[PDB]
């Protein structure tokens, strides 16, 4: 393949490896690739095709350009042994402890100090120059993903500045929802906004909401679909960097085009289809109105907010001419800032590759000021256990002390209150 535009994805924590099943599943089926063989699934093939942004091509055949990092072997057994992918993920991608982190951020990140060598090793023998960057995919509630991926975020930048540090990173939900996930998630994006240069996040509650208020199945399963969602939908926010099209990004452009301020990198995507049932019903109109409904926002929000940078793509069979015409409409409904002239707080474009069971779909990243509210309601979480010093001992005993932790909340408020001033509300 060609040089340049190369990603490694670093899955970390249970969550963020279990994800990768689809991630790669989605990736792999959309370059003409079979997870199972390694190998190109039809003589089919299209004249271009930038699978080398995520994949690399042995000449045994096509392997992700990934390390799965977990401090506990579980997920990656259901990696090889469930779902038998092993020729896929491979034992020399794999950075793996036995101890564990017991969903304790302050765990991950002192226990992760000692695979960190070991990473950057691999990074350094294996990696070409050409790599732009890094995309780290983990959880936020537990201690693996949220520890062990904020000193890879913080890690990453420090070594490679000049790469690009993309975190999709998963909200703690309701289910596999520790009492400890508010310290966890504070102190995660504490971190993220540090070090990482964007941050889009994702919320299992999000795709729970969607369930309960729908006939349709968009899960029967636990996290066994609920993960497949997420990989799918994370998957199709990356289309833009593996697919060619007028908004054609690397990792740069992708954090540029949405991060004015350098505290705003705090992303809400939205992905319309979710179901073949609901492709098979709607219109590309229908899919872009969708979009901008925080019904199917990736985060649990009660109505919009305003927009401070968007970026909307068509994959897939979309008349182009009525293309330019629906976001003429929708930049006339569309709440932007105050401040924001509305042809700079969205931009779109069209790929002409469509997920492998839609005809059609539409991607919606958004640097909403409603994230201040789905913030402020982790905040009150943190501040409902932490004034009563509420399950905070382990914390203070693997390093993090409470002043740590008051540091880190109050850091996440600075960032609600910015979010907030550029709304015009507070």
């Amino acid at each position: 393949g060609m040089p340049g535009r190369e990603i490694l994805v670093l899955h970390v924590g249970q969550g963020g490896n279990q994800i990768g099943y689809n991630f790669w599943k989605t990736i792999c089926e959309e370059h003409n690739i079979d997870i199972r063989s390694n190998q190109r699934k039809s003589v089919e093939e299209d004249k271009v095709d930038y699978k080398s942004v995520f994949l690399v091509e042995a000449p045994d055949g096509f392997h992700p350009r990934a390390l799965f990092i977990d401090l506990e072997p579980l997920a990656v057994e259901f990696l090889v042994k469930e779902m038998k992918l092993g020729s896929f993920f491979s034992e020399d991608l794999m950075v793996l402890s036995y101890s564990g982190a017991h969903n304790v951020w302050s765990i991950g990140y002192q226990t992760g100090k000692k695979l960190i060598p070991v990473i950057l090793e691999k990074i350094r023998d294996t990696m070409p120059e050409t790599l732009q960057g890094f995309l780290i995919i983990h959880t936020l509630g537990g201690g693996t993903g949220s520890g062990f991926g904020s000193l890879l975020t913080e890690t990453l930048k420090k070594e490679f500045p000049g790469k690009g540090v993309l975190n999709f990173s998963v909200l703690p939900s309701e289910v596999n929802d520790v009492t400890l996930a508010p310290y966890n998630t504070v102190l995660s994006l504490n971190h993220l906004s540090r070090f990482s240069d964007l941050v889009v996040l994702f919320d299992n509650t999000a795709l729970i909401r969607i369930v309960k208020d729908q006939l349709n199945y968009p899960v029967i399963k636990q996290f066994s679909d609920l993960n497949f969602l997420i990989g799918r939908v994370m998957a199709s926010i990356t289309a833009s960097l593996r697919f060619p099209g007028p908004l054609n990004m690397d990792l740069m452009e992708m954090a540029h085009n949405l991060v004015a301020l350098p505290e705003t990198k705090f992303i809400i995507p939205s992905v319309a289809p979710l179901t073949k049932e609901e492709s098979e019903m709607s219109t590309e109109l229908d899919l872009v109105e969708r979009c901008f409904d925080p019904t199917h926002y990736m985060v649990n929000c009660s109505g919009q907010g305003k927009t401070i940078s968007s970026v909307l793509m068509f994959r897939g069979n979309i008349a182009i001419e009525n293309a330019f015409s629906i976001m003429t409409d929708i930049k006339s409904n569309v709440a932007f800032a105050p401040g924001v002239h509305p042809d700079l707080g969205l931009k779109y474009g069209i790929c002409e590759s469509a997920p492998v069971d839609f005809d059609k779909e539409v991607t919606l990243l958004s640097n909403n000021t409603i994230i201040s509210e789905v913030f402020n309601r982790v905040l009150e979480r943190f501040d409902s256990l932490f004034n009563r010093d509420w399950y905070t001992s382990d914390y203070v005993n693997a390093g993090t002390s409470k002043s740590n932790l008051k540091e880190a909340r109050d850091n996440f408020d600075r960032i609600i209150k910015i979010y907030k001033e550029i709304e015009g509300s507070q």
